[PDB]
């Protein structure tokens, strides 16, 4: 009683696979299969289920309109059809004989590991500082590698708002920002220092390298009122 | 000078929308022009560029290979176009002008929503139990909602390994593991008990409900060695 899977390997984002598992020492057509993921350091997650011709297949809905399961009962044989894959679908899928309550999943494929796949990284410290009004906030942004050219800026979110550049080229302020909000430091080290808060200037405010052709942003930091 | 968005809305996985950003008091068939996102209560991440016709157009790895840039320069216009959504799509689309060493991000779109979408949570405590062996380590399984035919199982799963069945039926221990291996409970308090710990037991369980058609896990509890 066992089920031999088959398939996986290495695709990049928009691509698709089959998978597959071969099933014997059971009454194939008689029993719902199953799929099941677990992303790398993750837990185990259901995919998709399918029963008898006639019966409904379901699906998870991070799979949905996009994956397909199906059967050939006369190869003994449970597919996975994967369309439009993006790197959120890297796994080890397997698939699973369901038993309800004589079993639950009670067979399992072995596994076998999908990887979807195609960088200066922005730690900003602290996640968040409460603080009064007339206070300074100083705001660390630190680069996993020197961002060339101090190519930084400094954006204010409100909530329900989009975006506001503050400063640009890591200290040039952006018109209309006030002399209380200043950009300095250079290499993997920057700093945003905002003297003299007023209830508007709490928000979150988020660091962004642009050094390169692969732009990224900090986690941000939120200030609030003590 | 501004950025006029349009277009958003709620869509269900594996489905499409196209979203523009028109442009005005800047010369846009120049500009560097980029896609922007943020996940609700999350940070902002960059989506994609474009630029001038002698060059290319780039992707974050989140949606290459579904989605498409592109620029109708006689009509100030930019677009992406969103194929194969995904659930982890759903976000706060900008649009905006990149300048790079003379301004970044420096003009924004107000951003558009996209929604994109189609359950017993299990909560399984402690995360992790250092133990040592011939202890006894007692794990819960919470759920949020009453599990029906009290269909609840436990998996042991080893590192590099597919899960292995240990208990169904809540308290049913399947055949061949040991005795030692002990779950009990119902409705929605459930707890595997393993005594007398030996050196095979340290592993990650997993609790998992199929008293419905969308099957659930909890995020597992790690028995490790003290």
């Amino acid at each position: 009683v066992q089920l031999v899977e088959s398939g996986g390997g290495l695709v990049q984002p928009g691509g698709s696979l089959r998978l597959s598992c071969a099933a014997s020492g059971f009454t194939f057509r008689n029993s719902a299969m199953h799929w099941v993921r677990q992303a790398p350091g993750k837990g185990l997650e259901w995919v998709s289920s399918i029963w008898y011709s006639g019966s409904n297949t379901y699906y998870a809905c991070s799979v949905k309109g996009r994956f397909t399961i199906s059967r050939d009962n006369s190869k003994n044989t449970l597919y996975l059809q994967m369309n439009s894959l993006t790197a959120e679908d890297t796994a080890v899928y397997y698939c699973a004989r369901f038993a309800g309550g004589w079993g639950a999943y009670d067979v399992w494929g072995q596994g076998t590991l999908v990887t979807v796949s195609c960088d200066i990284v922005l730690t900003q410290s602290p996640a968040t500082l409460s603080l009064s009004p007339g206070e300074r906030a100083t705001l660390s942004c630190r680069a996993s590698q020197s961002v060339s050219s101090n190519y930084l800026a400094w954006y204010q979110q409100k909530p329900g708002q989009a975006p506001r550049l503050l400063i640009y080229d890591s200290s040039s302020r952006a018109t209309g920002v006030p002399a209380r909000f200043s950009g300095s430091g250079s290499g993997t080290d920057f700093t945003l220092t905002i003297s003299s808060l007023e209830p508007e200037d709490f928000a979150v405010y988020y660091c962004h390298q642009y050094s390169d052709i692969s732009p990224t942003f900090g986690q941000g930091t939120k200030v609030e009122i003590k």
